């Protein structure tokens, strides 16, 4: 009965049956986007009304639409033609990304090409990326992607190995043809192969670990009841997924004695870029929006037990769409599971001779992803003690080049010849608040030096200082790790028993933002990835840092349009947009594979309690 | 047969044996630290001369003695005594903690101070710290202690619920006589309990955990052999144990091929101070040198099996020295374990059609101490792909005081009248390093932004730059998170198969440093704590960031002093002291008992290997 569940291949179904019906859907149309929306601010009306959204793609090259239906009364709410050219394109369809390796085997331009490097077309495999927004003015309002090639020597063999650099070419997924083919010489193709299943590059496998193994006798200590909500250890939270964001945690809340108490209304990743440093016009163009471009929801993986996923594991398998509106199970693409995380608290007292000590314990809900060469991991993690924290995995195969023969200030060297262009992997996590409820403010937190002299004659004294942000226009912050910069989202309405309003303190890595030139035009594109914090005034069509159409859009959308509207967010309902990721500068030990490295956040209860809420743990 | 080999209770003996016969010994001698020394540079010199360190303490108030003797050869290598007035009075002894409120109870002044606030004496307990130094020459060659009151209803009462404020006193634990009481005015003593085993405040415990079993039918995967000697993954090193600075790492190598490469020759957390901010005459010279002052390691603790140490634990029994020099077996002080650790490397590759994941694990070794109200646990991180990583966690009972009427600024309400003063816990690890031999350099990385324009037209473009530290004049460096700062520790004469030097990235976690005013004076006897990363030339007599004595000095010795050599470190033998620590604004959350927070740092392989060493781990 909840309006949180997961949506069932039922409803996709319907939804088709709905467009259908419509006229909407008919034999040349397509699903670029397709996901249930949230329940409008205000339940005050029981009986919820089951709404999805989608986007339409027209294969024919007619308008694209987004429609909005309702498959409680089996009606469409509206339908809106779409103006590409203006709003930005469609997400990337999985059938546009065949085409372009395709395409280009019977392109004079691109057979010329690789016989100057005398490769066999039929060994060449393209890699299909987003083409972004540069000085092509031909690409105003058509789909474009761009293809970089990689040499694959045999059906089981790792391309990403031969990268065949100075090459590149752009293609119209449309009207299906290729509509320019650069060249701008000839680069070794790097010939070592980094085939990491191969004896001759692993050597003998190791026979030296014993196994390790999890288990939980009675089960697991949470519950799913609804098929996706959860409870775990006082938390109460409904576990939702989007094609687009992946997973998406709903109504996290914990329960303090015999009320549940609210913290964050939905949580997710809503935005995903990767830029590239290199210069060269080969790979400069290079930036992927996975979360916005590609959709990191459907390429969910399906993970195995013992795995991706050890110990006693309960998946939940999100039903997603097909191009044509057909549901599609992605089994076991999402795993929660509850693992020991050592000491929780101890204290070994002398005077009283009471000897104290917890054991700590989170719950995990992840899913990871696979979008080309890489595969990212999502994690949220919810621990005993009130913390929520977010962590996200990056590995896979690095994104490959030449290495230019006399060395290179934006690439690195991974093998002979072979090059690893610079980048970063940048994160916008979407926090609608609810501390307590939906009336909340931000204050920024630095720890204050303090002059020795009168009334610190000793010179020990330290502090800390809070500013509220009040206006948008005043809430685009940046970190300032050097004075233990944090920030606390606040209930001012709402005081614990020592009178102090409650909240949460967002504590960040503090790691590089984006790099690229404040001129340049992934900074416009990705303008969020600019600042580590931002602070807006809830909306109902405010839901992507960067708006809801990336492909191929101008920029500027999203938060610095928001920001503008300078809404009071001082004890209103508001949304924390925090950016975080990793700067990227490949090493040896990246190659042939690369081993996982993180970056995240978390949340810890500021005066949210009125003392430890882990008192009742028992000794275990 | 190792040199490094854990210190047996026969050797101990031995040592008690050898003063005694030399006369160093007597009746009113006392042990306050012993240690064995590590082997000198060069075993060029078969056969080792295990020698051991003492200060030897008389309690007739005669001057203390640092002496040198060899175990092996049966005989006292050097005995000098020493002026504690100038260089330090010796680490405090525990038999010297009990006499503070001991004597103070029998003291008029501290009778008619605790009669004013109706307390009984017989229920006031005594927090015996360290007095550090300032304006009371009286102390100037003294061995004194400051003590704080805490009011403990009953033997199971937890004191530090009821803080004494406005009083504190002074000992001289040799001479045994009160020198100063101070009462700068009644403050309630706040009420309420803090008895965290108390059903009235836990409430009913949880029934909501089902247990977690982690076991390993085969047993671990690491190879224990001399007693302290661990083989793991390639890994190998000798866990050593010293009383003052508790668990150290000896010889971290890995097996990379057939050839053992070194990567750090010793490992420790040579120090360990908590500053206090709250500028109360009656805490401002609060500061404690755990390991420096009090000896973290006579203080760990005997960790229990299931609950400290979860699934298959390999314990070791370090044995240290009482006051007389008898041996005392602190039983399994050290657990040693491997556990999961995620996802290691995954890649699921459309073109090749081959889904690749691969397990992490990582080897921990850990100990947790007591001190006082705190209790700190050490665990240092060894995991597949080459990374070394340490974590410092800490939990207890946060030290309090009385709330001010009004507020404070650097005081924490957790309780009705119940304060606890701002705070930080830094931290000082001493990486003698040794990447693939000791000809060591280190190189501070920055990240660099670049213009776009010429050579970067679409402004994408981001580099890094690397400066040498040559000298240690120059080594003094602080954090930059901002431009992602890290340091490189390279050996420029061994290079890997792209003939880059090879060398290992140690990441900080960019935690604000310690924060009183730089003319404070414990600014100066902490002055290492003052930036993130100090490089110094390696050398016999440079152990401790803070000197040999902290207790009761002037301040300046240590790393300062030692910089001022300014020793060429471009391509020698050096050693690594960061500063990493946790500012702690105590919250609500933390009361009655704070549940554990963390900070610590890693180092990762940067061209240290040829590729990834982890090609070669087993599917599992
Ligand atoms: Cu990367
Ligand atoms: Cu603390």
């Amino acid at each position: 009965a909840s309006p949180f569940r997961l949506a069932s291949a039922g409803e996709i179904s319907e939804v088709q049956g709905i467009l259908r019906t419509a006229g909407l859907l008919g034999p040349e149309k397509r699903i670029a986007y397709l996901g249930v929306l949230d329940p409008a601010r205000g339940a005050g009306s029981e009986a919820e009304d089951r709404r999805f959204r989608v986007f339409i793609h027209d294969v024919s090259g007619a308008r694209p639409q987004e429609v909005t239906v309702s498959v409680t009364n089996g009606t469409v709410i509206s339908a809106v033609e779409l103006d590409t050219a203006a709003t930005g394109e469609l997400p990337v369809l999985e059938e546009e990304f065949e085409v372009v390796e395709q395409l280009l085997a019977t392109d004079e331009r691109w057979l010329k090409a690789l016989a100057a490097r005398n490769l066999d077309v039929s060994k060449v495999r393209v890699a299909p990326l987003s083409a972004g927004v540069f000085e092509y003015a031909e690409e105003r309002g058509r789909r474009i992607l761009r293809g970089l090639a990689f040499v694959q020597d045999f059906p089981e063999d790792s391309a990403w190995a031969h990268p065949v650099d100075g090459l590149v070419a752009y293609v119209d997924v449309v009207s299906k043809e290729v509509t320019r083919v650069i060249d701008t010489g000839v680069f070794p193709v790097p010939a070592e192969h980094g085939n990491y299943t191969d004896p001759e590059l692993t050597g003998p496998l190791r026979t030296t670990q014993k196994p390790i193994s999890i288990t939980q006798p009675e089960g697991p200590s949470f519950t799913v009841t609804g098929g996706n909500h959860i409870e775990w250890e006082k938390w109460s939270l409904d576990v939702g997924f989007d094609v687009r964001e992946g997973v998406v945690l709903h109504n996290i809340a914990f329960r303090d004695g015999d009320r549940l108490r609210p913290i964050i209304n939905r949580a997710s990743i809503a935005e995903m870029v990767v830029p590239y440093g290199d210069p060269s016009p080969i790979r400069s163009w290079q930036n992927y929006f996975d979360t916005g471009e590609y959709l990191v929801g459907q390429y969910a993986n399906s993970l195995e037990l013992g795995c991706d996923c050890l110990g006693d594991i309960t998946y939940l398998s999100p039903v997603i769409s097909d191009a044509f509106g057909n549901p599609r199970e992605i089994r076991n693409g999402i795993c929660m599971h509850e693992e020991d995380w050592g000491i929780l608290a101890k204290h070994s007292d002398l005077w009283s001779g009471i000897n104290y000590t917890r054991r700590n314990r989170r719950m995990v809900i992840s899913f990871f992803t696979t979008i080309g060469n890489y595969d990212y991991g999502f994690y949220w993690y919810l621990y005993l003690d009130g913390t929520i924290e977010f962590e996200a995995k990056a590995t896979g195969v690095v994104f490959t080049s030449a290495f230019p023969e006399g060395g290179s200030d934006n690439i690195s060297q991974l093998a002979p010849g072979l090059g690893a262009p610079f980048h970063q992997h940048i994160f916008s996590a979407r926090l609608d608040m609810a501390i307590d409820g939906f009336t909340n403010r931000v204050e920024e937190e630095d720890v204050v030096r303090q002059t020795m002299g009168p009334g610190n004659e000793r010179g020990n004294a330290f502090s800390r200082k809070r500013t509220v942000l009040t206006r948008e226009s005043e809430a685009v912050r940046e970190a300032d790790a050097r004075t233990g910069r944090t920030w606390i989202i606040s209930n001012p309405e709402s005081k614990n028993r020592l009178n102090e309003p409650v909240g949460y303190k967002l504590h960040a890595h503090n790691q590089p933002t984006l790099l690229a030139d404040p001129g340049s035009s992934i900074a416009r594109r990705a303008a969020f990835a600019t600042k580590d914090l931002w602070v807006t005034r809830y909306a109902d069509d405010e839901r992507y840092p960067t708006g809801d159409f990336v492909n191929q859009h101008s920029g500027g959308a999203g938060l610095p349009s928001y920001i503008a509207q300078d809404r009071d967010i001082d004890g209103q309902d508001i949304v924390v947009w925090h950016t975080f990721g990793l700067t990227h500068f490949p090493r040896v030990e990246d190659w042939p594979i690369m081993p996982v490295d993180t970056v995240g956040f978390k949340l810890r209860p500021e005066g949210f309690f009125d003392r430890s809420p882990v008192l009742d743990v028992p000794a275990n």
